[PDB]
């Protein structure tokens, strides 16, 4: 029984393995293990570390992948580790050759592979999928799906599904480059050959696949949500061919109704402009198919619905952040099946995951500026006026800016939250900082990054950055806050031992009380930590893992943030925490 | 009063900090602490690690030092950090700035800091000796002493001294590129401003300096120890001028009798019949003052003794391994105030530092072939019939093969053995190998290797490399072993506690039992241990500290023990451990 749809179906319930980015497929991030609990974290201890050596640090973003005492981790430059649960001997590794001409927009960092039968997966930076035997390092099949000199890439986890229908086990991933004005797309595969079922593009208009010929085209052919040029040779402007709405990040599955549920990335270029008609108006123009959660029919890759989060992204707050499927009790007394999402737009988004349908949205971080709230009845954020930052002054190169937040960089980024089925929470990784945010000049050439727009990065309060935020889903408030001098990157875990854990940017693993916030545990690690930790029994002793190494875009993007972030340490490892066994 | 002399001078008895190079001026790495003992040592725990990071990995070598709250620790490729000793929180760093073509032969390393007043000390790869301010890492002065481009370099701890007749404080230091064709030297400076107070050349015949000037020579001016050449524009052969000799570790020190105990590395090049005379012997042609331990007067930097460990050093025997001070109670009877060494020639000695006279000799290795044992009323080897490899016969370009063992890497390399004051034992970290050897042409060319030989490291024993024995220096006998798959190439720590430490090749840092070598307890660090461990109390409390990352000689020189060790993973971190607070 190596790795069969009902071990990753049921793999929420099962303490003893991890096979997918999220603990199950509804991306809970929760496990039931008590050994470790409230009472006895004070005695956590390291057992083992690895280092992952070649001389090769930069950002360290995977959540590590454990099947019959195998840990699979992945590393900064498109490598694959797999290590013995246990001791932490290494078993084998696998290399992948990077052309020297690569352009992942935010570091050479990985989210995490999948497993499925005998064969582990994972995507590569010169936008490939390759397969390797779960058993030895041997590579089973390659495929690159894009070009990597027109601004692809891939750093998310894949994820594999069941097709209800047609019986069908497929793999699942996504791409990357939004910020390079590539067109987004969404992919299915055969596990043993990687051969292309289906692909589907995210800007509206655009030409889908289908067992491989052309199939169908993401909604309107027109394309009513973007402007139209009645000189340019498809009728739409430039930005159409070089729209974004990439999913970066991975999916989630539904069993319940034969659903993927992916989310759509910021559109191309950043500039709400360059996607409104001349003169004007940036109130439906959205940008169709892009920085939403979209529902997808796994049989045909056609969408099924999708509920937008920025209907004009003027300040990449791209929304495809993760989905975990929750249920929700309303307020009082309809339980309703649901997708629950903390977006880079600073709000909080209660969706019906039976079709799209908002249900409760509010904010998770402090002083929002772009946008009062969301109106309920319409699904649509209320804006404030000069918050499009307005086109420069006839002869000017650069217009005036204006003082957004949250940043781009978000309310929340990547780095995932979890949810506690005890006590009903929802524990967010936030933020707390803002921006300058001003027009210049938009135009597109092959390779070169696409945005229009210039910023700076800074502070929101004098004495934190990165805030650890209980939120009840229902309410919309937030029961606690843990504050921190940096900025928060890492996923959090929960667990029926009353425990929150997390990593800071200063190098420490900690560990939280799940209803009161209060920090009970840490250790220093040597180096910021930007992961998703895990947690598993093995010959019955609760496990934990971490992976170490400062990176990601706060170094290269962050304003007054990558400066606050320079002694920071690079590193490299994985580190696996148990208690005591004397 | 910020670390004075008659700090360094008690130095192996405070256990609060530590101020040199092997814990004490008698280089005994010997510790009184017994918190941490047979009996608990199965407790110790991780307490932080600090990452290097830079991308900068290779050997990490280095002995830290401590003293008021502070970790002052070296860094392959020349870096200095300085760690908050509880946390392990970072002060400050300085990173030299390093040429593109220094030429280390051994990996990019470096062994350790000195200290002394309101100043760390320590040595560079470009040949260059920097001074820091402790509390912060400005540049005081900086002496670059010799060219790297023509071979010199520095890798071993610096050390300070006190002339007990002038009254002065001295920093000590020595030189390295033997392989490369240099003149080995000893030089002493000023702590404060960096000024060249004497330096002294350990090849025969060569001229010395004091306060700036040409003072004498070493030894005899004819050095009748190296073949003459009518022809020669020096009246000698060309290897004089290149003849090695460099005291690439570090000194020891008796302030009872005023002298500096030294070793002086192998002669330049490996290739005997380049410093024998065409057709003569190649013994009584010494090539002295190389591959011994030298006995030197801190006024003048003039030689007292010399004891040679190997008469014309064929085999890169590099005579300079550690010295350790200690009271040899004869055999029955005299208790001689002595010199302990284990020669990479695989022959331990014991020599009265008074006089440089040899009171005993026996192998700690098993199968040597070079020589049958060393005549103690000569003082001279013994040698084996035809182990001196023989010429090519004419018309080829290299000679015919023998057996040799030990190798050049030796019975014992650079990582430093302990002394128990409880047990009366040495704790060696020895390996059993061997190679096939054989000659070649021999020319020297400025920036390149100065040779003369072809070798092939082959193992010895199907089962082990790395044999850590405890020695007994009254009868000679390995009185227990701990056998290990991989070669052994970091230092022993010995303590009041039963116990000895030492780091593996795999990653292990491990504590056995001292009277019966039994293993206790082992951690896994993440990457191959080659630094010497040390140890301090701080409020009431026994830490335990350790400098990791694999690298060395062994992954480039080592034959098939290159390609044993090819998994071993890089890294570079420091490791603090200590007993749980419960
Ligand atoms: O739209 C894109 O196509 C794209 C890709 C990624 C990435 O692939 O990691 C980043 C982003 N977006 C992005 O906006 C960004 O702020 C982000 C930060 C991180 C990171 O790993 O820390 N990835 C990315
Ligand atoms: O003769 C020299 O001048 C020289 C220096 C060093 C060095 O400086 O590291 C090595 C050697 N010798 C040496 O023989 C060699 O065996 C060696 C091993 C190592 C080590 O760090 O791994 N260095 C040295
Ligand atoms: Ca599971
Ligand atoms: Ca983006
Ligand atoms: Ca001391
Ligand atoms: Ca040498």
């Amino acid at each position: 029984k190596d790795v069969t749809w009902e071990d990753i179906a049921n793999d929420d319930k099962t303490t003893g393995d991890v096979l997918q980015y999220g603990m199950g497929t509804h991306a809970q991030r929760w496990s039931p293990l008590k050994q470790v609990n409230a009472d006895n974290v004070f005695k956590l201890t390291p057992a083992w570390s690895y280092s992952f050596g070649d001389e090769k640090q930069r950002g360290q973003e995977s959540q590590a992948i454990v099947s019959d005492g195998v840990i699979y981790v992945t590393a900064s430059y498109s490598r694959l580790f797999a290590l013995d649960a246990k001791t932490g001997k290494r078993l084998w590794t696998y290399n992948h050759r990077l052309p020297d001409d690569i352009r992942p927009c935010c570091d050479v960092v990985n989210r995490g592979a999948a497993i499925y039968g005998d064969k582990v997966f994972f995507g590569t930076l010169d936008a490939s999928v390759v397969a390797l035997n779960k058993n030895t390092g041997k590579v089973v099949w390659k495929k690159k799906f894009a070009d990597h000199g027109a601004g692809y890439t891939m750093t998310g986890a894949p994820t594999i599904v069941k097709d209800g229908k047609t019986g069908k086990v497929l793999l699942i991933h996504g791409s990357s480059g939004d910020e390079f004005g590539v067109v987004g797309r969404l992919f299915a595969r055969d596990p043993d050959t990687g051969e292309e079922i289906w692909m589907r593009p995210f800007v509206e208009g655009h030409m889908g696949r289908l067992n491989g010929k052309d199939s169908t085209v993401t909604g309107d052919v027109k394309a009513p949500s973007w402007p139209d040029d009645r000189n340019s040779p498809t009728g739409k402007v430039e930005s159409w061919s070089h729209g974004g709405g990439a999913p970066w990040q991975s999916a989630s599955f539904d069993a319940e109704t034969n659903t993927i549920i992916v989310g759509a990335g910021n559109p191309g270029p950043w500039n709400t402009w360059a996607r409104t008609a001349k003169g004007g108006n940036p109130h439906d123009y959205d940008s169709l198919y892009t920085s939403g959660q979209v529902g997808v029919d796994p049989s045909s890759g056609e969408v099924k619905w999708f509920y937008q989060h920025t209907p004009n992204d003027a300040w990449d707050f791209s929304g495809n952040n993760e989905l975990v499927l929750f249920d929700y009790k309303a307020k009082d007394g309809k339980i309703v099946k649901a997708t629950a999402h903390a977006d880079r737009n600073g709000f909080f988004y209660v969706v019906d995951r039976s079709n799209g349908k908002l249900q409760n949205a509010f904010p998770f971080v402090d002083n929002i500026t772009w946008a009062s709230h969301i109106d309920l009845k319409t699904g649509r954020p209320v804006e404030r006026e000069g918050q499009r930052p307005p086109l420069p002054e006839p002869g000017q190169k650069h217009g005036k800016a204006v003082e957004v937040s949250p940043p781009f960089l978000g309310g929340k980024n990547w780095n995932p939250m979890a949810y506690s089925q005890d006590t009903g929470l929802f524990y967010v990784p936030a933020n707390h900082w803002k921006e300058d945010y001003w027009t210049e000049e938009v135009s597109y050439t092959k390779g070169s990054a696409y945005l229009g727009m210039g910023f700076r990065i800074k502070r929101m309060y004098d004495d934190h950055v990165g805030s650890l935020r209980a939120m009840d889903p229902v309410s919309g408030k937030v029961v606690w806050e843990h504050k921190e001098h940096l900025p928060l990157w890492a996923g959090v875990l929960a667990t029926a031992g009353n425990l929150v854990f997390t990593g800071t940017g200063d190098g420490y693993f900690k560990a939280f009380d799940a209803k009161s916030g209060k920090e009970l545990w840490k250790f220093q690690t040597g180096s910021g930590i930007v992961s998703p930790p895990i947690t598993w029994e093995q010959d019955g002793e609760q496990y934990l893992g971490v992976t170490v190494g400062y990176g990601g875009a706060v170094p290269l993007w962050g304003g007054d943030m990558a400066d606050l972030t320079r002694p920071v340490a690079q590193g490299g490892s994985f580190w696996v925490f148990k208690l005591p066994s004397w």
